[PDB]
């Protein structure tokens, strides 16, 4: 039901792989962007993609 | 807001309602874009 294990582990690879597409992005990295990007598709993850902020002091 | 920024803007939302709708190839080709611009990203889960 809610709250299980399997749910907290499939939420844990889908953090790494939007990570792992601002990484790409960030670096120019098109074959790797477009992987988890296709991955993240595939399972239809609630993402939030904006862009990054200007922070610096 | 140079038409640069607007199509990273446009590709940003584009990607997001690809990803929620099982959309691959509509989000590769954001993707990709997005990578060829080096684009800052801010991505989460909602």
């Amino acid at each position: 039901g809610p709250g299980s294990e399997f749910m907290d582990e499939k939420t844990k690879k889908a953090e790494e792989m939007a990570l792992s597409l601002t990484r790409a992005v960030a670096g120019g990295d098109e074959q790797v962007a477009m992987k988890c990007a296709i991955w993240l598709a595939e399972q239809r993850v609630p993402l939030s993609v904006q862009l990054k902020p200007e922070v610096s002091p």
